[PDB]
């Protein structure tokens, strides 16, 4: 099966490399990027991200609910546009299908 866990790991590496300040909103704030895989808060977040991807593909994802939760953290369309680019890179590195359509679904509620 597609290794979404690896894709998500690359996604977070790209995301926080381009926008380090985004990492301050998470429970793994201040943690060195190359050590995130050993951080408990990160493992949980990454797992939830993998879950969301599988839910989007599976057809059970609640894009409206995810958008509202992100608004609840002062995360908006701009951040999601930035994320879209990082995820596109991360998918490509693993021969995985692109996920822009799923981010578009979220953006449609931001
Ligand atoms: C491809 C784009 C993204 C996806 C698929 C995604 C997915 C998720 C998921 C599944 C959760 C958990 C929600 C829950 O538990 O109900 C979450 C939480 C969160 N997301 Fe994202 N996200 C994305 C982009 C971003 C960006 C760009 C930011 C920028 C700051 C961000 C900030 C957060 C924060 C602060 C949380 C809560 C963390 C915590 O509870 O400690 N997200 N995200």
């Amino acid at each position: 099966m597609v290794n979404w866990a690896a894709v998500v790991d690359d996604f977070y590496q790209e995301l926080f490399k381009a926008h380090p300040e985004y990492q301050n909103k998470f429970g793994f704030k201040g943690v060195a990027l190359g050590s995130l895989k050993g951080n408990a808060a990160y493992k949980t977040q990454a797992g939830k991200t993998v879950d969301y991807i599988n839910a989007a593909i599976g057809g059970s994802a609640d894009a409206a609910g995810l958008a509202s939760r992100h608004k609840g953290r002062n995360v908006g369309s701009a951040e999601f546009h930035n994320a879209k680019a990082c995820l596109a890179k991360a998918c490509s590195a693993h021969g995985a299908p692109d996920l822009g359509w799923a981010i578009d679904d979220i953006l449609s509620h931001l």
